[PDB]
């Protein structure tokens, strides 16, 4: 009864040196979800390289229907969450809902009703799953990549390096240094954290529920004890008043931000406005059960344009509500919690 | 889309001066389940006014199927305060774990509480609810209203048949009466019900609305009990915690069937209806500090409580007999922990 993530199918990188995809402005496209945590992660990364010019995005309509992510039928393409902006209740709001740059954008290149068009002229004879995020080449029309763990080792790379200016240029979201402690995170994030709510809240036999459940908390305690160990070290180093330093270190690996930082908080910022109710994470709250986790990701959101502004709250929290009919059979998006996210 | 709650059928009274239902040890029975906040009230007032011995009682089983509450097919047992009732995965729904899940109806071996209504009325053709309170002599429902169950029991019917610090526990004192029949109005209307016509609501218009009239009424009773802390506080000092809570009840000085009715929904409000009737702006444990207080004081400090309250039989309950909510059945093993100990 439980479930098993696919493995994504287009696998290929962008380089100076590649037979197909070479870098250039103009060429590459984004297509996501504002609400998949895997898509997210690639807006994210986008935005701190300083790619938004570079590689335009398009975003599907928070409804996940039988037949896949779709579309509705500038100064958007090259904006941080394609230009989407949140509407100034949910009860108005129905699935089939058009409200153009609020629950979607169009597909601009083609007209595509469907994120399938995009995978069927790459591949006609594709059969699996019609995922986000795609990273779309508008000169051969084929999906690059889609496995979003690869694609923000694109976006970091030095592929676009040409492209963007001089301070995008030297961030350095995996650098060496902590490669090995990144990829240590990551890993054990992967599996417990970023898939563990999915792997909890589509189970369907109770038995792996619980077993997913408790591993999802089991780990959640891990960061917040790396997280509670570098707060320590930080209010030595700098007094408890100064917050405006510790913030500026407290990060889960190293001190500086980092792929482990962007990875893992698609999950946290997801986790009370949905995952505790919808896939039933539930043995306490970011908010309430776990302060370092909290803090840290207030600051993320709170303080760094890059996570705020790609972070919808309502495609979130739609989304997941509304597609998921074997999870809530009729519908009904929970108010709560409030806020989506404290103040810090 | 909305719940109406069905008025409840069996209304008349047990009195010395009645010509049918006069009271007496051995003659009648109250059937609850120990997951329903309606008959929960039933039990706590039995076990204060002393009538454990007096009325005896039987268990349903968790699991509301379509044909209704069912039992499975002593002496401790029938004069116990829960009936002698003592992970969920492994639990299914037609689990026949003898005083665990359920008891037997000892006095006609009936499977079903539908049994007893149409014994007393052939002819009975709404929902077979509990709590019942039953008259062995003439085997009929005397009355299945919670809110007169308890003031049965609270009158002065049985005190021949009780010790006298029992018969003096007065649960709806005269100077108190219309304050505790107030409150309970709106905490009716607001939060008793409130959570089921949030919970049973299937449109999100009726949700939504039901949900905001069930915080602001907490919003209501916080502030009740908010301000009488203050008063107590300065009356004893915050330091001595045993005086205040001595006092601390939402009518007036003393525990009254006002705590006792808005208890039982209290008490399942974060063990159910956040997750599962969809009651999630916040929690109790971190939205309401005062309330908090007041049920943990009631929970701990209480037997006719604590032991009354089963949240095996709460959880599973709710989970797994609403398919239109939980489709799989899927019993979510948090918050942790059911109720937080009242820590100083």
């Amino acid at each position: 009864g439980a479930f098993k993530r696919q493995v994504s199918s287009f696998r290929e990188t962008i380089s100076k040196q590649h037979p197909i995809y070479k870098p250039a402005k103009g060429r590459y496209w984004l297509y996501v979800s504002l609400a998949c945590p895997w898509a997210h992660r690639t807006l994210i990364t986008r935005a701190l390289k300083g790619l938004t010019s570079v590689i335009g995005c398009s975003v599907v309509h928070w409804h996940l229907d039988e037949k896949g992510w779709r579309f509705l039928d500038l100064e958007h393409w090259h904006d941080v969450a394609g230009g989407i902006r949140t509407a100034k209740s949910f009860a108005e709001i129905k699935n089939d809902s058009q409200r153009f740059m609020v629950d979607a954008t169009n597909e601009p290149h083609y007209g595509y009703k469907r994120i399938s068009d995009l995978y069927y002229k790459s591949d006609p004879q594709y059969s699996a799953r019609f995922t986000v995020p795609v990273l779309w080449d508008l000169e051969t029309q084929t999906i690059v990549n889609n496995e979003s763990s690869e694609i923000i080792r694109i976006l970091n790379s030095s592929a676009f390096d040409e492209f963007v200016d001089d301070d995008h240029k030297k961030t350095d979201l995996v650098p060496a240094q902590l490669k090995t402690q990144i990829d240590d995170f990551n890993s054990w994030v992967y599996d417990s954290i970023n898939n563990g709510v999915y792997k909890t809240g589509f189970a369907e036999k109770a038995e792996v529920y619980e077993s997913e459940v408790n591993n999802v908390f089991e780990h959640l305690d891990k960061v917040e004890k790396i997280l509670s160990d570098k707060y320590s070290k930080l209010k030595a180093k700098y007094g408890e008043e100064d917050r405006q330093k510790i913030l500026g270190e407290f990060f889960t690996v190293g001190d500086q931000l980092t792929e482990a930082d962007i990875r893992l908080y698609t999950t946290v910022i997801r986790f009370d406005p949905v995952y505790v109710q919808h896939f039933k994470c539930n043995f306490t709250s970011i908010r309430a059960g776990y302060p370092f986790i909290h803090l840290w990701v207030r600051n993320l959101y709170w303080n760094y344009d890059a996570f705020r502004y790609t972070t919808d709250f309502d495609h979130i929290k739609l989304h997941y509500t509304r597609s998921h009919t074997r999870i809530n059979p009729l519908g009904i998006t929970p108010l709560g919690p409030k806020p989506d996210i404290r103040p810090l």
